[PDB]
């Protein structure tokens, strides 16, 4: 009984200044919708999906005239088109990652001006309220954030003086971080998600170059395995997954802006080009209308 | 009365970070088209010393990658030549300056997340930078003017706030005093001095691009709007010549501005003199000297 007219939503972003654009893509028929700008413009912000509802968790405000780090959640309504202004974050959080367990958001690492978090907070739509957890043991921002067995996968990131290829667990039961076995590349502001039971990491930044290389972690065996790599290499991608596909959106290449749509199909193993962006951006956040 | 007086305008930003430098005359209205920077960048300040204008400052802002700036060049209007002069201490983007006995003060200004409050000054016959005492306030995005021997600093951000503060430096005594605040929060405002008055005209706010203009008096230590501009503009080029004001470019929240307003004190109005050939913000400014 799988679920028709699923949206693949892409919030905010960069080309040459924040963006406030929501568009939705639906992956069926291959339109695109040009919904509700946001209210504040955003890059480097993370979108998730709560009970029928669009979340913009964090990022910042980039304008010719000066920057704004933004600790801001604003809630989008597909129903009346609207953005709503939430409880903001303790603090605010560039290059923020974002997972959902239990109906909560969580909001992992991130930057504040030159205050690189460790600390996570966690959101309660029912009564508007944020909450600090256990934090994490490595700073990160540009960190990937994946959801698999009810536990929260920190991926990846900068922690302000290394690029990281490491990666952390949490917990929420026993609320505490463990480390796991770190990735085969370095990578910050890699487009990391969940697919068939593995934690896929996809593109980023290596300190050197832009990457188009993908590997997934198998929980089972603790191991990072390479999978197909995407045509163009990419940095501050968007993903996301719909019906056993992987779907990237966007990002940075070292020089253009990216409007690519790949998609990853894991019983082929191959990328192919589905769409593009109505235009380029980087620091995109990404999310879909749940499954069931 | 010096004739053939040139405002120059060097820099700016459009899409990316701008290498050009272009000289307006306001006598007959023509423009010229000088030797470009050896490398482009925005939210740098101008300042002429000597019959040379330099440039210090600013960030190369492009798609490729931002790095901000520490560099001062050394514009030569005779062989129409750049030429690098000793860095500063520490790169400074949306930096102020302003010229007290022929040397070059650099004011505040960021480094990437670092809000500047310190300060340091030139010396053109040493090619030297030297620390001196640094503000009170964290500024970026600071106006700069020079009157009666005295450094002002006028608004600017402190990487939490906006600011509509300003603080006054001694070079004599080597300390900075905090003066009356504005009556409105601005960030990278055009500021001047004309007619024993500190101008602050248009900024940003922190939600919008401000068209007012408001003028400060030192004797009676207060602030006084004056007649607002055509056009709300932030991040824009000023200067003063033969008793008008001149601000040139800028951003108005949508599009980056060619236009070049005209301020007339004695009837308290503006006027648009003429247009840039091309649209930019966060461009550096200065005026050939008077004798
Ligand atoms: O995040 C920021 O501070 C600002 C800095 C100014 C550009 C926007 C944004 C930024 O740099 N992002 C996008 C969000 C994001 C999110 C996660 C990880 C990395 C990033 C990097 C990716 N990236 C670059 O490194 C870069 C360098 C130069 C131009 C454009 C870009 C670019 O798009
Ligand atoms: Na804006």
């Amino acid at each position: 009984a799988p679920k028709v007219g699923r949206l693949i939503y892409t919030a905010g972003g960069y080309f040459r200044q924040s963006l406030s654009y929501l568009e939705a893509y639906n992956p069926s028929d291959g339109t695109w919708l040009d919904l509700a700008d946001l209210q504040v413009p955003r890059s480097g912000l993370a979108g998730c999906v709560v009970g029928g509802l669009l979340y913009a968790v964090g990022g910042r405000n980039n304008s010719p005239d000066g920057n704004t780090d933004s600790s801001a959640l604003d809630c989008y309504n597909p129903m009346t088109n609207q953005w709503s202004p939430c409880a903001p974050m303790s603090v605010p959080r560039n290059r923020i990652g974002v997972g959902v367990i239990d109906g909560h958001i969580y909001a992992v690492g991130g930057s504040h001006g030159c205050i690189h978090h460790n600390s996570v907070e966690r959101y309660e739509p029912e009564r508007d309220e944020w909450h600090l957890v256990a934090p994490m043991l490595t700073r990160r921002i540009g960190v990937g954030v994946a959801v698999l067995n009810r536990l929260l996968y920190a991926v990846g990131g900068f922690d302000g003086t290394n690029r990281l290829n490491s990666a952390e667990c949490y917990y929420p039961e026993r609320n505490e971080w463990r480390m796991i076995t770190a990735m085969n590349t370095i990578r910050s502001g890699a487009g990391v998600c969940v697919l068939h039971n593995c934690i896929y990491a996809a593109g980023g930044y290596d300190g050197q170059d832009q990457l188009n290389s993908v590997e997934r972690y198998d929980v089972e065996t603790e191991t990072w395995t390479f999978v197909a790599p995407m045509k163009h290499r990419r940095s501050a991608l968007g993903i996301t997954v719909h019906q056993g596909r992987i779907y990237v959106l966007g990002g940075y290449d070292g020089h253009t802006f990216l409007d690519s749509v790949e998609c990853y199909d894991p019983d082929t193993d191959t990328w192919s080009e589905v769409t593009r962006m109505t235009s380029g951006r980087s620091g995109v956040g990404v999310a879909v209308t749940l499954e069931h």
